[PDB]
């Protein structure tokens, strides 16, 4: 079950330490739980850093954006740490952490790519939804350019097709600031 | 395995073969690749038996796949004989399109038949870059179809575009008045 | 479509199913639910018999629970269009679109067998989508309903008002009641 | 193993001869399995073909059925009474519900049961779903169908309408000898003679 | 979902600070839960504002209206905040918040359109139901005009087909009052 | 919104039950109906004189399950005030109109729908008659009860319920289904 | 079947043909629907038959297909080039992927598009599952197939290898007049001469 | 309907043959799709028929297959070597696994590949579930099957057994020219004489 | 009051049981981070009984084991196959054990993909990179040469408890409580 | 249906009683291992009682229980109720010498390992060789615990073999039968 004579379940005990976990595919409900944890911690102490551990293959864009906007809105800096993998929306939330406080573990990996979608209906409605996903794609490429330091042209260039990055390559690309190897 | 129902005469010769000798072809049900190829084959055959006599295409359809219907359209336009079209029951979407594509002066509607017109339907799934290529393509198809409908009915392109944004039904007399068909058939002479 | 009827091989003609053999007697069967393909087959048989001989009567036997309206209308219009009179006979039941096709037969040539039953009612339908489109389709089924009531009044001799009134909910009629109502001309009992 | 073909001896001329088509030439029609619209239509068509071939000679209808749809069965019943030829009925295996009704509807004096056949009679079955107003309209009709079937059964068997009503409230089985005594059939067929 | 973070009432904790979350598809039971939380907060203090966070693709209209009427009925002002997305009934409830207290986060999006439905039965019954959904459509356009300040004719025009709005466009249209970017 | 407890040992619904508020949400069926009856018997016990508030958002459901709620509403000492939010259709509308006279309300944008009983059965003709006859008796009792609570005549109710009929909040007040509309607290 | 039969007159059993078999007699072959092993084998058989009937007269192949399996399509490609007769190709409706490849593989100067037909081209699709070592062997192979297909498209259209590769990385649609200009087909067919 | 036909009923010598029966008259047999017992039996029957009609003339076997059941394929292999006629093999599309084995088993000097056909070779695949004792029995049998197939492949290709064993541990593709240098086929067919 | 697993966590014992996947792996990482904060010096004991699973999920556990201050002692009971065997050998040198009748199995990565040839090449390249990395780390922890690890992992290979010690996969066998 | 007094099983655990019920697999096996490690820490000198009613299951899962039983300090007494088949019969005979019991009407069943694989011939060989090594090790452990010769165990387990409580005592699978509360 995981409790330990220290608090309640194990995740609640680590939250006391200002640690939050983002695990698995991103969708509305698990995202709302992360938003709630961030707001709670800000109310507890708006000055202390918050740590967000990420191991995810990605997921729903609007759900991921509810997390991104919350991270930027709250007072505390949100430090991000990639373990296992950070793909697509996971890679986006990883690079969105506070500058100088984004990390990768030695054997983790990152993968980036463009938005995926679909629709069915009248030609007039298809045009409406196609234009919208193109706008979403442009905004995501711009936010990626701003957080990594890369040129808008390079981002577009690099997201057309899936692209994998090792921990050292992610530091050089500007996705994260450094690699964590041994405590202290 | 497939041989069933329609089969009266040595389990091969049917009623439809009988009428084909008289130059009559039936387009029934949803439009798709295999039923469409069958109609094309029948047109090429009749043209070969006699390139001067008319061919009659009866239509009772809810529509279907656009590329398959365009194989029939182009064949109707390519061959030598005139193709007379007759609507019975209903002629909707790709079905209304093929009805109005018949030989000018030889397009008919029976008294209580109905016609329905509208715009193309589609759907795609994949990367944003590919969604753009496919959405662009269906928009070109929509424009092409609107231009051909303008040519066959005599209406202006702008009028066709406004009337096909959403489903529009037409009674037999309304279809004559709109230029979809030439006249109504009521009682054989 | 199974029994291959032929002579005792005493030098005759080709082989043909039971239904094709009755088609030489100018008889056509309308059986089961009305739908596009079974309807198209009936139309082809009517056109064939008109070409064979434009003057002789055609007989249409009906045993159906009803079906798709546009498919039934392709049959109705063909019946009124061809030269020959189409006589109709109800065996088993004639419901909804089946009752409609039964009353549409040539005047004085519409019959019911003794224990047959007829049922009449209004159009059934359904749609799903945006409010604007729901409106377009609801308006259309109201027109369809109006035209159907108008044709029924014309063939039964009944007033439109009476037809509208009696088709709101299902209504059953025995053979005798169908004669009184004007749906059929008389009842067939023994070969005559 | 599907449909036996027999073309020899009594032929010389044309081919194509299924087992059932050959027996039709001898005026024999088979009614087998559940009664419903399409199989019933096939039986009606055969009766009409045989009347056209010869309006005076008897037709033989073999019956082995658990019953089925009432309207479909009435299409056969009315056709049997309408055509000119007498329709002799013969039960083999079983004739239940609508099957038993068609057996008893055969020409008087020409209705038979094979020795070990079984007959069963009961009342109509049905079901509906909808608003209370529509439920009363359909319940009322099935009660009328019930009354008409009991009246026709009384007429063909010679039993009083009261007795038919009491005997069909629940399922009732009859052996071949009991079917003759009840008036459902005229006699038992044992050996060809 | 995420397998761990709430555990010991993360949502009940935030309710104590008068915060309520409306997430995912709108339907009867999730809506009744939002209504109960609003009635509870009013009783605790009929004077203090309540904050309703919204991340929803829309849902059942009658369910959404139970939330709308409750929002207007209680004494306390209800502030609305869109995160991720607010589409259809989600967009409607976002615009229904208290005047001057409706917000959008920077990268959230809104989508508006007309009602959707479907029926099957006798022509007489089809007419009855078609008439009711057209009346529902008329009423919703009238409430959207009221809350946005746009003319009824402009609302009818813009809702015939799906229409997307970025955060800045939602402010300009009158759907929300402003955009929240950074705490302070 | 997900709220495991408007306290810690009390969920959101238990807390409001302390303020004498009960919620009837979704389809009406045996188990949810029994839960409502229990809450009513419990509240009566706590204080037989104070009013009970029943909020209703329902598409309707099983008739016998609904009548267990109706009969309990009339049997207990306290008056049961009814409030429609969202929609009250079929049996939902019936229970709304069954509240204490003068204390039946509709929120501004809620809607009501009324109609006749729906049913179904399968079997022998003798049994079909037995069940058809029963659903007809049920229909007549329901029409007689709607007349009593609304004030309309039996004849009028019978005509208005043959087919589905929708009423907006204002029309429900004129028809007599509810007493008035609620818009803003005090 | 739903296929019409061809017969001259009722001269007591004259001729019994099939619409498709009748047109095969005139050297016309139809390639319809998705491309796979069995439908492809049938096309190969009709071609081998036609060449055996007369090694000099042209063969006409009508194409309306969304494409399909590469190896199956290649069996048709190699057969078209191997036989003596020139194989004229005509696109009606659409010719996508493998369908487009086979349309352009027809005899130079004898490849046509009807006025409103459409063509679509792209690159090979595939997939595998297993150990890393085997994954390498299979990825390596689809890339060699990709390279070969591109070289053949370049030979039949006249476009440079570079242009083909560029134009096929992603789906690319072409109208009839645009296919003529690209070199995919030779000209359009509007009205019978 | 589906399969085309040629030569209908005519004066005296009627005989109506389908597309495949027609090519059989010219001693051509098609092997397509996955190899399994029933399709394999059909091929064996066609080979015995052709041997009976004329034991001295060559038979042509066209192959387009991804492979299949080994015992089914071996019934074809043993019949090929037993009958008196030489069996010429031609690969179109692909010849993988058992399909590649039957291709190389053709008469020496009479085995061909079309220009863009593809070949793939590998070791046997299998499975089993049961008691350890029975697992040993079945495991031993598939290893014996593996050895016998490698020995026969060495015999027909000319390669050493050691080379065959090393090249089949994992999937291995060969283009048509590589199949020739390997000894799998004798030459490439490009254009008809 | 307290379930059996929470009681053992009090003693610094963590269990890795069944297939390796994201959520169960996250639960393991959280337990390690909790134990480290309670005492960054004391050893942690990780029992393993697993057939393997998702590589990225397993690598989140591996990186955490190395990162934290305390030594992580590993004990194989039942079996440790594939990713399970990898995590067993990744334990602190001198503190890796096997029970007498446990079994170990090693092999190369497994994967799969579906799509356009261009994307297929991108994914095939990445799994070959993963294979090289894993082989490098196995060599480091076992003491065997890279070429030797490459040869022994091309196809499934089983090792009894004694063979795992001889191979350098674990340090010793535990038989009876000292 | 289940759960009495909120953990009747926790209460019995306080008396050093553990139950092994139903199919043997990874998760249920791990719970048994955890209970044994817990009791050893509570008191390493007192006996532990393991009740067994099982049709058998996964071998590697059962072996984790087997090795823990031998590793810990306390003696583990085993008691069969209902049935002990396959891996269940194995864990029963593995208890402390002199402390293995059968209730009067319980029954035991022994047999050889079962398995299955699918793939290339080379891989089939690797896996078939491994299950044969497993079969040999299991027969050697059964011979050590029962006192029977290895050859007798190999012969008796080729096919399913059932034993009543008294036959299990004679075979050396258990030490005695428990009939009435001592």
């Amino acid at each position: 079950t995981s409790r330990g004579e220290r608090s309640f379940d194990i995740y609640s005990r680590l939250l006391k330490e200002r640690v939050i976990f983002l695990t698995g595919q991103v969708e509305d409900h698990m995202a709302n739980l992360i938003v709630a944890q961030m707001l709670f911690l800000e109310a507890e102490n708006p000055e202390k850093d918050i740590y967000l551990y990420i191991n995810s293959p990605g997921g729903v864009i609007t759900a991921g954006m509810s997390i991104y906007d919350t991270m930027q809105f709250i007072k505390p800096d949100v430090s991000t740490i990639c373990m296992g993998q950070a793909a697509s929306m996971g890679a986006f939330l990883l690079t969105a952490g506070a500058k100088g406080k984004r990390f990768c573990l030695p054997n983790s990996r990152v993968m980036i790519h463009q938005p995926l979608g679909g629709y069915q209906g009248q030609a007039t409605d298809i045009e409406i939804h196609a234009r919208e996903i193109l706008k979403v794609k442009g905004r995501m490429n711009e936010l990626m350019a701003l957080h990594t330091g890369q040129s808008l042209e390079q981002i577009e260039r690099d997201t057309e097709r899936d692209r994998f990055l090792s921990a050292p390559e992610a530091v050089e690309y500007g996705l994260v600031d450094s690699i964590l190897t041994h405590r202290n």
